[PDB]
Order: C-alpha cells, then structure tokens, then sequence
C-alpha cells in the first residue's frame, strides 16, 4: 500500500471544535470545516489537495446548550421539531464565541407553544420536542436540549406523580365519551390516546493511529516540537518540514539539532498547487502534498501530484537529507523528488511484527509456538519479499539448543535496494 492514514492539526473555520474525525471525502471536510480563511485555509486545503490521491485523513480544528458546538456562527438557524416534524424554524444561534461554541440561542415559541398546547404537551414538552441546527451552519457538534415552556416569569382522578410531583392530574373516565366539563373526552383511552495559538498544537497531539503527521503552518516551531512526539511513541515515524532559502541553512541546522531516532525520519520541505476551493496558488505548504505522495510507494519519490512550482538545482537538493530533508525539482516540465527507504521497510516490519504479539497471549509457547508464530511472521515476511521490498529472505529466542525460551522475533531483513541485512530484534 504501504499505509497511509494522515493526521492534521491546524486551524479550521468550522467544527468539530477540538476533535478528531476521519475524512474520506472533500465534501465531508467541506461540510464540517466550513471554510478555511487564511490560517485555516491551509487546513481545509490540507484536507482537499491530498485527498485527491489519498485515503483517510484525520483533521483537528483549533478555535440548555448541552454541548457547545464549534465553528457555529450567529444567525445559524435553529429548528424545533416535534417528532421529526418541523414546528419552529426561526430559532437561531445568537451568541457564539471565538470558536463558534454556541453560547446563546433564541428560539421563538410562538409556534411551539401552539403546537404544544395543541397536543397536551404544554408546557411539559421535552420528550418529542427536539432542536436541531441549520442544515447546516458552518459549524458542527452542538447539542441544544429543550425543556419546557417557561411559565415562571367512571371517572377517575388520576394523579400522576413523578417524584412526588404531581406531574399530572387528570380526571379521566373509563367511559367513553365521558367528558369533562369541557367535553374533553376524558375517556382514558382516548385521553391518552391523544397525547393526553502555538502551544495548542503541541498540547493537542494525541493517541490516534497514522503514519503521517503534518500540520504545515507552524512553520518551524510547531513542527520542531511536534517531531519530538512523532519520534517517541517505538512503532511510529515522525516527519517534519520548513521552507526554503535561509530555511535550507536553518533546516540543515534544525534537523541536526536534532530529530534522529532512526524511527523518526524527518523531512525538509511550500506548495504552489491550485486548490480549487479557494482556484488559487499561495505557499500552501508542501508537506501535505508529499503526504499524498507518501500514501503510495514502497517509500515515495517521483512526480508530485499537481505542482505549479515547488519552493532550481542541484547541490542544495543533493545536500539536504541525512537529516530527513526532501526537495523537488522540475526537469523540462513535470517534477521529480530526488530524496541507507530502507528504514521504512524495517520500521514497518518491526512495527507489524510487534503487533502480532497479541497472538502470544493467545497461546502458549512451545517449540511449536516457534513455528506458527514463525510461520506467521514468515508468511508476512515472505510476502514482503514476494511483493518486493525485501530480498534474499527468523526467530529462535533461545540459543539453538534444546532449551528455548519465549520468543522474540529477530529477523534479518534486507531491504530490496541495499546489500545489507539488518538485524532487528523485537521481543
């Protein structure tokens, strides 16, 4: 594939407010993250201009109302329904904060109290009475919860109580017809029958799976700190970026001061793609694009998806990695990327191998377990070889002897393009 679930943290002009969500369409990121004005732009865009050749994208917005939404606005209309039926539609959020968190709304009750009166649910309300937002406001996430209409500036008496509360008091009759003094059919059955800032990104970054984390905005300082998460947390890899003139000097300093865990493979690069939701070209910040280039290959480097410049030759391009850095050059129209790949193979393998650990719990360890596990991993490894990726391709924790111990997976694998077998041991 070779797996490819991205992760974006940045500003966004619509909800969800401070939450992850998976994105698989443009229209679902557009839908929720309403827009992106020019700091959030690059995050809407962030979704948009890779998702053309990318799989799944995780995004994060930086900015009785049970749950203040986010990215809502002020005259976003509210609709009060009576059992999935519109009664009032002139409600409207009336106060949000900076994040669109719904602070205040105003629902006119003319219609509803009417309907409510009309159906015995006055001012009780509540149960079938619901309130939803516009479909939709810019922003999402909200939860308005409707209570009652504030009024505080063969017959039987039925007194319903809930909680000692005489919730209801009625007199009904068991006799059809019977009415109260109002000819209100108080026949029971009927009666009832009738309704009777900078820090925030670093603070933010969280558990979620994924092989690519790019916020690109940052430009240095977020990334710089973020990289030291992308590093940390063994079967994951942290990619970083900047760009470009003074930057390349800087970058060559920055990446060497320092972000090599070799599990962390960092990078060295601001796009000029035409994102067709803003049709415009600024420094959209390249990393995102490269992420979509990442989602493909064994490890990626080839043409870029739709450049109209990438922030030129030769020396600087050749120099930059050993440090993670990647830069993109144009040869007679069309781009390629130049930049012991080997790591990814290994990292991936190692990560995958470890996960298989779940299996261990499943069974006991024996010679056979050597097999089985071995076979399983082997199958995986072999597959890698067959597909290509590993060439010239196991574990015995105990020394080769009768004696054995728990199994650790040690493997000597060789990335296809490298005449070297690396020994990795996972235990």
């Amino acid at each position: 594939s070779s797996e490819k679930v991205f992760c974006l943290i940045g500003q966004a002009e619509g909800g969800e407010p401070n939450t992850v969500y998976e994105l698989r369409n443009y229209s679902q990121a557009k839908r929720l993250f309403r827009s992106g004005e020019l700091l959030d732009a690059i995050e809407l865009a962030w979704g948009s201009n890779p998702n053309y050749t990318a799989g799944r994208i995780l995004a994060m917005r930086i900015e009785l109302k049970i749950t203040s939404k986010i990215y809502g606005n002020v005259a976003n209309n509210i609709q009060v329904g009576l059992e999935k039926n519109t009664l009032s539609d002139s409600l409207r959020l009336r106060v949000i904060f900076q994040d669109d968190r719904f602070n205040e709304v105003y629902d006119n009750i003319g219609n509803i109290f009417t309907a409510t009166f009309s159906v015995e649910h006055d001012e009780e309300t509540q149960k079938a009475s619901r309130l939803v937002l516009k479909v939709g406001d810019q922003e999402v996430k909200s939860y308005d919860l409707t209570g009652g209409a504030y009024d505080y500036t063969a017959v039987y008496v039925k007194a319903v109580f809930g909680d000692l509360e005489k919730q209801t008091a009625y007199n009904g009759i068991v006799s059809f017809e019977q009415l109260n003094a109002e000819g209100e059919v108080p026949s029971n059955v009927e009666v009832e029958a009738g309704e009777e800032t900078w820090a925030d990104k670093l603070d933010k970054f969280a558990h979620e799976g994924g092989y690519y984390i790019v916020p690109l905005s940052s430009k240095q300082s977020v990334h710089a700190e973020v990289a030291s998460f992308v590093k940390e947390r063994e079967p994951m890899r942290a990619i970083v970026g900047g760009g470009f003139n003074e930057s390349k000097e800087q970058l060559f300093g920055r990446q060497a001061s320092l972000s090599n865990p070799r599990v962390s493979l960092v990078a060295n690069s601001g796009t000029f793609v035409m994102d067709d939701g803003r049709n415009h070209v600024p420094a959209y910040m390249v990393a995102v694009a490269l992420g979509g280039l990442a989602s493909g290959l064994e490890i990626g480097e080839s043409i870029t998806f739709k450049p109209l410049r990438v922030s030129y030759e030769s020396i600087d391009l050749d120099e930059l990695n050993e440090n993670g850095i990647i830069s993109i050059e144009f040869v007679r129209n069309r781009t390629n990327t130049f930049f012991m790949a080997v790591g990814e193979a290994n990292d991936f393998l190692v990560s995958e191998l470890k996960v298989q650990l779940e299996q261990f719990i499943g069974t006991r360890t024996i010679n056979t377990s050597a097999s089985i596990i071995k076979d399983f991993i082997q199958s995986y490894l072999g597959r890698k070889k067959r597909d290509n990726e590993i060439q010239d391709f196991p574990a015995e924790d105990v020394q080769v002897i009768v004696e054995g111990n728990e199994a650790r997976i040690s493997m000597t694998v060789y990335p296809i393009r490298s005449f070297k077998k690396i020994s990795v041991s996972l235990v």
